[PDB]
């Protein structure tokens, strides 16, 4: 289902990629991706999926895109646009000066002071995930860690309960991974109808939660709408759920396969911060994009007034021209480029949280389980969207090899 070539795109630009359903996703989402980088393939190309939409292939270009606001703005920044026109999520679908009101805000609930005060829960819940695991000698990481563990950190700062899980991590997943169950507008209709009833609970009788801060914030000196609450903790929501979750997933993948980068870490685990932004290059996940406010040529291709262009994150720290042998991992490499936090005006805010998360469970697992490898026949399947994720990773070691803390 490829869309009707607008008359102002040269065919020579049309590349029909997928951003749901890429080619080589058997390689890997990463390698799937990838492709957009070959030598037959232009910068900036066309792709007839999904509507039509222009996809920026390039480091240089992904940046000078979130650069530019003025040209290229976050008011519809899903793709297909039926998504993007029905994406109201507060910061995100503003420019600035608008945005930095709210940034302010929601700095607030998920900054560096909040990952300091929370650091001992990601310390404690790390250790006993993994203490519970650790006898059993195998289990299913997706399911067994990788959304406990950053979900129930999250469910923590917010004050939600763990019951609704389940409920609220199908309802994410709708947003950045499509099933085609439900559309955009439907799942983010279900997680508002979710959210009223507690923000208005929480403007009446404030906690101490990332929620009832919000719902209770002041924005251009004055205090923010139910409105404006209900659309802020409608992105925490999604960040919380659907990021690290993900990400966890291909760096285990990722260790149970590498022997050698294991062991670097437990001898050398200084090294582990810097592996960290390795891994965030490498396994970077997140695409999504902007709309254009007027007719713009851009690096020499005419972009018209309301196209919207895919400037995928997960891209830049990928391109050649950026890491030698992208494709590899490599802990010392000098200079680790990438924007997968994104770039621009939009930098993600929950970056600091991420890191503590990864880093820690990256030290805790290597501790007590630093031998273990993926399920003899078991075939990993990754799924591409706006976030990338791994469907089921099932991991095995033997006991006897691991140690007790
Ligand atoms: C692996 C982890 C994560 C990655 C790769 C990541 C990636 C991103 C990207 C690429 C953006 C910019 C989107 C744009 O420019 O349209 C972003 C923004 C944002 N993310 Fe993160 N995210 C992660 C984790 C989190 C977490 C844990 C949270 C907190 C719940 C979160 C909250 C935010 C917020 C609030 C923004 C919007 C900032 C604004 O618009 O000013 N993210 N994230
Ligand atoms: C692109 C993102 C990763 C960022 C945080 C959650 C997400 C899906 C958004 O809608 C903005």
């Amino acid at each position: 289902n490829l869309a009707p070539l607008p008359p102002h795109v040269p065919e020579h630009l049309v590349f029909d990629f997928d951003m749901y359903n890429p080619s080589n996703l058997s390689a890997g989402v990463q390698e799937a991706w990838a492709v957009l980088q070959e030598s037959n393939v232009p910068d900036l190309v066309w792709t007839r999926c999904n509507g039509g939409h222009w996809i920026a292939t390039r480091g240089q270009l992904i940046r000078e895109a979130y650069e530019d606001y003025r040209h290229f703005s976050s008011e519809c920044p899903f793709i297909p646009r039926e998504a993007g026109e029905a994406y109201d999520f507060i910061p995100t679908s503003m420019d600035p000066p608008e945005q930095r009101q709210f940034r302010a805000l929601a700095n607030q609930v998920v900054g560096m002071p909040v990952v300091d005060k929370l650091e001992n829960r990601i310390q404690e819940l790390a250790c006993s995930l993994i203490e519970s695991l650790r006898p059993q000698g195998q289990c299913n990481f997706t399911e067994d860690y990788a959304e406990p563990f950053p979900i129930r950190i999250f469910m923590l700062l917010a004050g939600l309960p763990e019951e609704d899980i389940p409920h609220l991590k199908y309802l994410t997943d709708q947003m950045t991974r499509p099933d085609g169950s439900m559309t955009f507008a439907e799942a983010k209709e279900a997680l508002y109808d979710y959210l009223i009833p507690i923000i208005e609970q929480r403007r009446q009788k404030p906690g101490t939660d990332a929620i009832s801060i919000v719902a209770n914030g002041q924005v251009n000196g004055r205090p923010i709408t139910s409105d404006e609450a209900k659309r802020m903790c409608g992105l925490l929501l999604v960040g919380g759920l659907d990021t690290v979750v993900n990400f966890l997933s291909f760096s285990m993948e990722f260790l149970a396969k590498s022997p050698e980068h294991r062991q670097e870490l437990i001898e050398r685990p200084e090294r582990i911060p810097a592996a960290c932004e390795e891994l965030l290059r490498r396994f970077s996940l997140v695409a999504d994009g902007r709309i254009l406010t007027s007719d713009y040529e851009f690096h020499g291709v005419q972009l018209k007034k309301g196209d919207q262009i895919l400037l995928p994150q997960m891209l830049s720290g990928l391109d050649e021209r950026e890491n030698a042998c992208p494709m590899h991992v490599d802990f010392s490499r000098q200079k680790v480029s990438h924007t997968t936090f994104g770039h621009g005006s939009h930098l993600c805010l929950g970056q600091h949280l991420a890191r503590r998360e990864i880093i820690v469970t990256l030290k805790e697992w290597l501790t007590r389980i630093p031998d273990f490898s993926i399920a003899p026949g078991a075939q990993i399947q990754h799924k591409s969207g706006i976030v990338s994720g791994v469907q089921a990773l099932p991991l095995v070691w033997d006991p006897a090899t691991t140690k007790a803390v």
